[PDB]
């Protein structure tokens, strides 16, 4: 009951995944040696905690026959929750929603998955431009301490967002 299957012709975009599902999810991810080269699917077998490999299951059927797909649009100046602090947030959201994303041009985040893993993560960057624009403790302080990673490109732009919005990422990261 570890094993699952998808469609064989999604083999590319599952091998090509692989490392990053593996990274974010903690899991291994096999692709079982199918026993008919003509089988219409092929099986994935899954290693790792049983909440990992559930989310990382959602991922990979979301990865090969995603239910909902879209560009979302929001002020630039929120793009870099999703680059910065090394995709730790990105990592996050993509843990909490098993939604596949994958940023643009700054401004723009594409947004694919099972139909409630799309719509979950499309509602959380809502939420997350809807709080640009609000005026407001140490949260400043529990939002710093976030950003440990050397080298950070976008350590100002993330310090430079409102309170309301890092108060939210802080929410994001602190969660199941």
């Amino acid at each position: 009951a570890d094993r699952f299957a998808v469609s064989a012709e999604a083999e590319n975009k599952v091998r090509e995944q692989q490392p990053h599902v593996e990274r974010i999810f903690s899991v291994g991810v096999s692709v079982l040696p199918k026993d008919c080269p003509d089988n219409p699917h092929i099986w994935l077998q899954l290693e790792g905690p049983k909440e990992n490999a559930s989310r990382a299951k959602e991922y990979l059927k979301g990865l090969c026959s995603p239910e909902l797909q879209d560009e979302i649009h929001y002020p630039p100046k929120l793009h870099c929750i999703f680059l910065g602090a090394q995709g730790f947030f990105l990592d996050c959201l993509a843990w909490s929603t098993s939604a596949h994303l994958v940023p643009r041009a700054p401004g723009s985040l594409m947004i694919s998955g099972l139909t409630e893993a799309f719509v979950m993560a499309q509602s959380r960057v809502e939420e997350l431009a809807e709080r640009l624009s609000w005026d407001f403790t140490g949260v400043l302080r529990d939002f710093s301490a976030l950003l440990q990673s050397p080298g950070d490109a976008h350590r100002e732009a993330l310090l430079q967002l409102p309170l309301a919005v890092q108060e939210e990422l802080l929410s994001l990261v602190q969660e199941a």
